[PDB]
């Protein structure tokens, strides 16, 4: 199957609510439908996937609301290994040599250069449509 290589059972963490039934974990459940909306600006706001145990990722793919409140057009991506100390791994934010992802609905797919040694991941979202973040789906690649 294509997600073979992405990580059974990650668990979010977000700090700042929900939007309906929209919950956090339905990030990262494997449903391209089901989405994690937030109940405010998720703005300069981290949104942190733990992957449980470290993995050498070699690619992520993120899926957004299609053109609609909390569509995402920019964000940054931080990794750790111990969840205190973050390095950034992509960012489309403005000034940066990305362009800004149009807000289509369609698969974002950030290509590693190399693999990353990487337990958690960091999702801050940087220009999205109302400032949420609605996010369907995020699976990394082993
Ligand atoms: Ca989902
Ligand atoms: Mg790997």
């Amino acid at each position: 199957d294509p997600y073979r290589n992405v990580p059974k059972d990650m668990k979010t963490e977000w700090k700042w609510g929900q939007y309906s039934s929209d919950e956090p974990s339905k990030a990262v459940d494997g449903d391209d439908s089901s989405q994690f909306h937030s109940q405010d600006s998720a703005i300069d706001k981290p949104f942190i996937i733990d992957m449980q145990k470290a993995y050498t990722i070699e690619k992520l793919e993120l899926l957004f609301r299609k053109n609609g409140n909390g569509s995402v057009k920019r964000a940054e991506i931080y990794s750790s290994l111990d969840g205190v100390t973050y390095e950034k791994v992509f960012s489309n934010a403005e000034g940066s040599d990305i362009a800004p992802w149009a807000t289509d609905g369609e698969v974002k797919t950030i290509n590693f250069n190399k693999p990353i040694k990487v337990r958690y991941f960091k999702i801050v979202t940087k220009e999205s449509i109302g400032n949420f973040l609605a996010m369907r789906e995020f699976r990394p690649y082993k």
